[PDB]
């Protein structure tokens, strides 16, 4: 049997009392390494969930998981419940250092059903993030495996294409779900990007508090007019929406006298790229590839 293990954490000293066997988050990017490390979620943050519910995609410890409690599909920020929670009957639940969601109105009706673990949302890359899971005992070597090849695999995709000379960015601006949020070299995003063979900008220390007007250490996000005189746009990328998404954005009449429109330096990372995760990567590591 494993013993207790002392784990590392955002707060300040967390210790593990055994090998969790039911595990709770709503982070996009931690639910792919869970994934990749063997190691599924029964809830994870995403949009219009499917391709999990579709059939055997490759993991069949989701079937039992989800099928344990309530089938309980990937949930998403905005939809917290200690009693759904309770229902699921977890081990280890993870929360966002901040957000919508209060995590103190959370921590004891979380802390109660199970021990609760406070992490910072998008903070370590798929890289540290991934080797902080293969911390477990019997995933280092394995996961070595898997970083070697695909680690490998990124050297020569890095050899293989190459971005013009200047500074490229990356940021996601959609009026549907009425919310936007800007990337980073500090953001696991930007991170990853930048692994690719791309350059990061960071945004300016003054307009951070242009709108959010509280603590956003984590992530910068923005929206005030003042955007435009802000990011050079220089090169621009878009979650889910392809040139057709950039293509009628493009109709913001305030933002419309951007010089990257007028350009056209704006790209995608393509549509369904909704999620990023690890796998996002070697999807949008895909895009790029036939981008060009």
């Amino acid at each position: 049997a494993d013993w207790p293990r002392q784990i590392t954490d955002s707060r300040g000293t967390h210790t593990l009392e055994s090998q969790p066997q039911r595990i709770v988050s709503t982070s996009v990017t931690l639910t792919g390494s869970l994934l990749a490390i063997d190691a599924p979620v029964i809830a994870s943050g995403a949009t219009t969930p499917n391709n999990r519910v579709a059939d055997d995609q490759g993991f069949l410890r989701q079937w039992s998981k989800v099928a344990k409690e309530r089938k309980l599909q990937r949930l998403y920020i905005g939809e917290p419940s200690a009693e759904a929670v309770a229902a699921q009957m977890p081990d280890l639940i993870l929360i966002s250092a901040t957000g919508g969601d209060s995590a103190l109105a959370l921590y004891d009706q979380l802390s109660t059903i199970a021990p609760t673990l406070i992490i910072n949302y998008d903070d370590k890359s798929w890289q540290s993030l991934l080797t902080q899971l293969g911390e477990i005992t019997g995933h280092e070597k394995q996961a070595a495996e898997r970083i070697a090849q695909f680690d490998k695999q990124l050297a020569a995709a890095k050899e293989q294409i190459k971005l013009p000379p200047q500074p490229v960015t990356a940021i996601v601006y959609t009026a549907a779900a009425h919310s936007a949020n800007l990337w980073t070299p500090e953001s696991a995003q930007g991170q990853m990007l930048e692994q690719l063979g791309f350059t990061l900008a960071k945004l300016p220390a003054g307009l951070n508090a242009s709108q959010s007007q509280g603590k956003r250490h984590d992530i910068i996000q923005l929206g005030g007019e003042n955007l435009a005189a802000g990011l050079n746009g220089e090169s621009l990328f878009l979650f889910a929406g392809d040139q057709k998404d950039a293509d009628a954005i493009y109709a913001n009449p305030l933002l419309a006298h951007l010089p990257a429109v007028q350009n056209k330096q704006v790209y995608a990372l393509g549509t369904e790229t909704f999620r990023l995760d690890y796998y996002s990567a070697m999807q949008v590591l895909d895009r790029l590839k036939a981008l060009f």
